[PDB]
C-alpha cells in the first residue's frame, strides 16, 4: 500500500518539485492550489501538465483548488476530501504566508489583519486538519513551510517576520507535543529562493545588474533552487528521518545562520 | 520638566512597583488600567492607593481606564490624552497578552482570536501609538512585556507560547527599525513571578505542598518578586540604559535559560 | 571520476552506515578511525570488513589509522594522504569529541585538558586540513559532529556542553567564512542514539528497563538509528543540497528543540 | 558594619572602574585584580592609586591583587584564598575574560589558538571553580562572566574568538544551572563596539574619526557603548537586586547581537 503525501498550494514555490520525488519514494499524492494552466497569476506548472508526469512514476493523484485554507472549514474540507480518496494521510506538506513588507508605522490595519491570515491561520487551521489523522495511524511527518525571516525578524519585514517566527513558535510546541504519538511537526523558512514568486518580491526578475547586488547578500553568492529544497524537505516527509521534531531549519543558504 | 513614562495595564503585575521606582527616579506617570472581566492582570492596588504613595514620590499620575488597547483607536487615543496632560512620551512599559492553555487540538476560534488579540494585537497598535511620539523627540525607550513562554513554546501552551514568541519577534524587528532615530524598543518575558495573578492560576494562592512543588520547577527554587522585576524593567527605561534594543529577556529564575 | 568522501572515526558511531551510502551515491571514499574487531575499544566494525561492501558497492577505499586528530600534524596528515590517492575531496564528515561528565567542580585539570582536546582541538585542526583542497576545486561539503548538549548546555554536562556550543560556533564562523568559495561547513549534534558509545555510557545493558527511562525523555520515545543520521548526513554531503552553510542541526528526537 | 564583597578582575580597565564606583555606591566592599601599574602601562585606564582613593570617598573598603595567573587554578585558587582572608566571605564576582584574535581562519596558528582558548575558556573554567565555593557555602552569589558579543554570533574574521566564547556562554549556562540551587548566579555578558581602549585599538579606530563614523555606523543604535551603561546593567545582576535570572546571556552591543 502506497502512503500519501498532501502538499497545498502545490502549483508553484516547492509543490511541484517535490511531489515528483515524493512519487518517486513511492507516495500518492493530493495535490493544492489554483486551478488553471501556465497562464494565471498564481500557477507555474498547471495540474494536468503534473498528473501526467506523476502518473508516469506510479502516483494517483488528488486535486483540490476549491479551498480557503485560511479558515477551518477550508482546511478540514480538504482534509476529509484527502481522506475519503485514499483513507490515510502520512505526509503533509503546508506551504503557508502572505508576503506584505515596508515600514512598521506604515502598516494598516488590513495589512496587519491579511498577513497574520497567511502566517499564523495557515498554520494553525493547516496542523489542527493533518494532524488528528496522523495520532489515530500512530505515525506521521508534517513540514510547515514558514520562512527564513522567522529566525531573523528585521527591519522593514516586521509583520511579516514576526508572525513568521510566531508560527515557528506555534510549530516547536506542536511538533513536541505530538512526538509521543510518532507524528513530526518542522519547520522549513527559505529566502533567496530561485521561483518567480520571490522574484516578485525583489525587483530583480532576472535583471543582471539587480540580480548580482541580491546574489551578493547571500553567503553562498547564489539563489536557492526547488530542486534542492525538494530534496531535504521529501528527507523530512519519506520516513527515513524519525527523529526530529519541533524543530526549525533555515534555508537560505546561510542567510539565517 | 519630568519625562513621562507610560504604564500600561498598571494595577497588577509590574505595574505598581515599576511605577513607584520610576517616580523615584523623576518621572511623571501615566497609569492605565481596566478592571474588564476578560483580563489577564487584575486589580492588585487601585489607582486611588497608588496615585497618593507616587505623590509622595514627586510624580504628576495620569489615569486611563476608558481604552480597549486590542484595537487601533484605543491605543491611538491613550496617546492622544498623554500628550496632552504632559506633552511628551519617553518611556512605554506595555503589558499585553490573554492567557489560554490547553491541547493544541482543544482548541477553539475563539481561543485563537483571544490569543491573536491579547499577544499581537496589544503589541502591534501598542507600539504604532507610542512610537512617533518619541522618534520626533528622537530619544525614547520601550519595553513590551511578553512572556517567559516565547523562548520555549511548551506543549500545553502551544498558541499562547506560540504567538508570544511572534510578538517577540516583532519587538526585534521594531527595536532594530527604530534604532536610529535612539528609540529602544526590547521585550521582557517572566514566568514563576509571585504575584496574585499567577498565583490562582497555578492554585497556589493559599496552599504550601503546592508553592513547594511549584517553585521545584525553577532552576533557583524561588518565585521573583515584583521588586525584582521593577528594578530590571526600570533599567531599560529609566536613561541609564541606551545601548540594547530589539531583544529579549528571559525572567523565570532560569527557567527559560 | 568519482568524488571522495572522507570520513573520520569511522569504525563507530555514524561511520560505516554513512560510508555504505555514500557508496551509493558514486563516492570514492576515506574513512579513518581505530583497528581491531568487534566492538573492540570502540571497532564497531573493523576496517577490513567494510572494505569488503564497500567494494561491493563500487566504491574504492583507502584506510587510515595512526594519526593524532587533536593535532595540527595528524588532520595535515591525513589530508596529504587524502589527496595522493585520489587527488581530490569533494566531502567530508568529521566526528570529534571525548565524553566527559560530571559536577562541575569536581573536573580536574586533566578532565579539562582532555575534552578541549576532543571537543575543539579536533574541530580546530580538522577544519584547517579539510578546507584547503575545497577552496581550491571552488566546492565542498563537510559536516562537523558536535553534540545535542552543544545547542542546550546542562548541569553534569558543563565543560563537555559548553566545548559543544564553543565547536558550533566555530563551525558557524567557518561555514560562512568560505561559503563565498562555494563550501559548506555544517554541524550535526546527536543524542540518545542507538550505537554502543551511548548504550554503554548510559548503561543500556544492565538495568535494560533502564532504557525505558532513558527513552522517556526523548519526546519521540525512541533512540535514532545510524541509517536515519547517515541519511540526513549524506544529504549535506552528496551534492543534493548545497545551500546550507555554518548552521547546526539538532538530532536528538527532539530533545534539543 | 557587615559589607557584602564584590570581586571584579582585570579592574585597571573596561568595566572594572565605573563597576567598582557603582558597586561601592551600593555599599559593597571591593576586591580588585588587574595587571597593576601606572596609567603609562598598557591596559591600565585607572591605577588602582586613583580608584582605590575614589572608592574610599564612596564608603567602601579595597583589597588588591595583582600578581596571579588567571589562566590557572593557582592563580583564582589563590586570588579567592586571599579574599576570604581579608573579608571573610564573597558574595559577588565579576570574572572579566578573554584574549581578542581576528583573523582568517586558515591563518589561524597552533599559538593564536593555543591562546585564544586561555583567555576565552581556562580563565572561565578556573574562575568559576574558585569563586562558587564560598558562596555555595554561603548559601546565596551572584557571579557576572565577560565573554563577548560574538559569543552570540559567530562571525568570519572572527570564528575561533567568537566560537571559544560560544563555548564559555555555554559554560555559563550549564554552571549557571547546575548551582541556582544553592541561591548561586552566574550570568554572561556579551559586549561590543563600546567605546573604550581595549575595542578602540582592535577595530583600528583609535585616534581615528573617520574610521570611528564608519564603525558607530554598523550599530543599529549609531553609537558605541559607555561603561557608565554598561556598569550600571551589570551591577543589577551583582547588587542582590535581582535574584531571579542565571545561566544567561545578555547581548550588549547596540541591537547588534539581537
Amino acid at each position: 500500500n502506497r502512503p500519501v503525501a498532501l502538499i497545498t498550494m502545490a502549483t508553484g514555490y516547492v509543490g511541484p518539485a517535490l511531489a515528483r520525488t515524493m512519487a518517486d519514494r513511492g507516495f500518492d499524492l493530493v495535490l493544492h492550489g489554483t486551478a488553471g494552466d501556465g497562464t494565471m497569476v498564481g500557477v507555474e506548472e498547471s495540474f494536468d501538465s503534473q498528473i501526467a508526469d506523476l502518473a508516469k512514476r506510479g502516483a494517483d493523484v488528488l486535486t483540490i483548488s476549491d479551498v480557503d485554507l485560511t479558515t477551518r472549514t477550508g482546511n478540514q474540507s480538504m482534509i476529509e476530501r484527502v481522506l475519503e480518496r485514499f483513507g490515510r494521510l502520512d505526509s503533509a506538506c503546508l506551504v503557508t504566508g502572505l508576503i506584505v513588507t515596508g515600514k512598521f508605522l506604515d502598516m494598516t490595519d488590513d495589512q496587519w489583519a491579511k498577513v497574520k491570515a497567511g502566517n499564523l491561520d495557515m498554520v494553525f487551521h493547516g496542523l489542527q486538519a493533518v494532524l488528528p489523522p496522523m495520532v489515530a495511524a500512530g505515525a506521521g511527518q508534517c513540514v510547515v513551510f514558514t520562512s527564513a525571516t522567522g529566525g531573523r525578524p528585521d527591519p522593514m519585514v516586521s509583520i511579516y517576520g514576526g508572525t513568521r517566527a510566531g508560527a515557528n513558535g506555534i510549530v516547536r510546541a506542536v511538533g513536541l507535543e505530538h512526538a509521543r504519538h510518532g507524528v513530526q511537526v518542522n519547520a522549513i523558512g527559505t529566502n533567496y529562493m530561485d521561483f518567480p514568486g520571490f522574484l516578485k518580491a525583489s525587483r530583480a526578475d532576472g535583471d543582471p545588474e539587480r540580480r548580482a547586488m541580491i546574489e551578493a547578500q547571500v553567503p553562498l553568492r547564489r539563489l536557492g533552487t526547488m530542486d534542492e529544497l525538494s530534496s531535504v524537505t521529501a528527507g523530512l516527509l519519506d520516513g527515513s528521518n524519525r527523529f526530529q521534531t519541533g524543530q526549525f531549519f533555515d534555508f537560505s543558504g546561510g542567510w539565517g545562520a
